[PDB]
């Protein structure tokens, strides 16, 4: 049968760490630090079951998933430096445990290892050339999305149009999170992915991001950056956009004035005030409902295409994990 | 065989095209360092190496473009990492732009290097072995940079020659002198001999030592001193200097560039330019250069592209 999710998670973790092993203890420490913080590895699991559902070999699925999880990890090391995040999954960010230059460089080394794994998997016949082209698209789109995200925070004014936000998140997070796993599965099987994988996947991946943003404001276990990190960092989120659209004039102005200040200049009392307002706002409830609406739209767009997947047991798992993008 | 000028032109055009983008601001950010120009010596070495080995010119040009893309994103990140204020007369990318945007630009540039390689492989222009070599290029360079940053950022100066050699072999010698040779063979579907790494690392290292010797002798006066660069000369000096003189040098080196007297630096410069360490360093560079060339002779004499080999030998002799 198909492996259970925990067995896949354990395998991906072992493989990820093995790709980042190094004889220099400090260097190995740097490379493996973020992977060692653990996590559900949802993107990796989606990739493995997507591969199996399309009829591609388990080994090919595991290696492609290992590459995507390596991507997730180096992207977070650099994002934490770029975003000014202090924490990552319960521990200080890498550039707060070590000199920032060493963390920046470690991220580059990890990125190189992702491509090394891809070149090796291709040489062995597990990856068609198209898989490497897909990973190029993954890094290219993600980097451009991060560029748009950073530029928004640093601008003289703030574009609040939903369309601008959705374009950014589609590149920054939605594509690699939900579209790539689907496309990779088809590519590994020598199948041209249907256009619906990107259309439906972007909806699912955007819903995923909205949920991450909700979780960042709430007081649950901090799986990502520090709680309220989006407020300290001036990150655009759908919750913030909806709040600004509905808030009393005084509150809207106060939130926008806070947004214009760099992290260190944001008054602590004002960050606390905004966090309280957002958690109690109709905007938060609206964002949660919006994530579910987008999830539904994505499922609608993928249902017909999923009829063509031969690995039915794997497909059951894939549908379950796609649901987990929003329900967790 | 194309003239160096024609090759430099082609690489520059290909480099900018690989970094063009529909978003003008993003395009400008990615193309910035490339548009600052340069001799593109590593790219030239790669193209002539490809031709010397009998590889198709197009394969040599694309691989060299990838190596020059590597050089550019590495400089972007290096500048952030070491705090360099300027690059070729203008503010560094992370000075001109917010550092986060420059950091990300470097990642995007690195992504395009692999995109170029992946597309070349898909078209049948590159064998997978070429991508494995680029993986080695980034892997070694990053580890070398890790060592150099570790020492520099934390004020460590008591390093042995062995430490210097290990760091420079990884940080610079490999991608500068070894990769162009191995890539040439790989692009032609040939197995690179072990001499390419052994001889290439010696040449690439000799290259660095001579440059450091130049900054001290010829010509600001001795810029590597105000920066406290861990050169073989400075490390050898410290390895042998008497307690009092060693203490004085380290005291000066402990101070940031912006806070060290011209007189105190001039003092160190005087002792270095006339030290046995400087003489030893020069001899080491000459030894390594001669050994490196000798190791490569047999393989070179058997290469099919004689005209290209002429150019290759010439570039390696200069450096």
């Amino acid at each position: 049968m198909v492996p259970a999710p925990e067995a896949i998670r354990q395998a991906l973790q072992e493989r990820l760490l093995a790709r980042l092993d190094h004889p220099d203890p400090l260097y190995r420490d740097l490379l493996q630090d973020y992977p060692r913080r653990g996590g559900k590895m949802l993107r990796g699991l989606l990739t493995v079951y997507s591969a199996l559902a399309h009829g591609a070999p388990l080994e090919a699925g595991l290696e492609a998933a290992t590459a995507l999880e390596l991507f997730q990890n180096w992207v977070l090391v650099h994002d934490d430096i770029e975003d000014g995040s202090e924490e990552r999954r319960g521990r200080p960010a890498l550039h707060r445990l070590h000199p920032m230059p060493l963390a920046l460089n470690a991220g580059d080394a990890m990125h190189a290892e992702m491509w090394g794994l891809l070149a090796e998997g291709l040489a062995r016949g597990l990856f068609p050339p198209e898989v490497l082209l897909e990973f190029h698209e993954v890094v290219r789109r993600t980097a451009y999305g991060q560029h748009l995200d950073l530029l928004w925070t640093l601008g003289g004014t703030f574009d609040l149009r939903p369309e601008d936000y959705f374009r950014m998140v589609a590149h920054k997070a939605a594509y690699y999170t939900a579209v790539a796993p689907l496309r990779l599965g088809a590519l590994l099987a020598g199948k041209t992915p249907p256009a619906a994988y990107e259309e439906g996947g972007l909806r699912l991946g955007t819903a995923f991001q909205i949920v991450d943003d909700v979780l960042n404001l709430e007081g649950g276990e901090a799986y990502g950056k520090e709680r309220a990190g989006d407020l300290y960092e001036g990150k655009r989120t759908l919750i913030l956009l909806r709040f600004l659209e509905e808030a009393p004039p005084e509150e809207r102005a106060r939130a926008l004035a806070l947004l214009a200040l760099p992290r260190e200049a944001k008054p602590e009392a004002e960050v606390g005030w905004l966090l309280e307002r957002l958690l109690a706002s109709r905007a938060l409830a609206w964002a949660k409902a919006e994530a579910k609406r987008l999830q539904a739209e994505g499922l609608a767009l993928l249902e017909a295409a999923f009829q063509d997947l031969p690995g039915k047991e794997a497909l059951d798992h894939l549908r379950g994990l796609l649901a987990a993008l929003v329900e967790r």
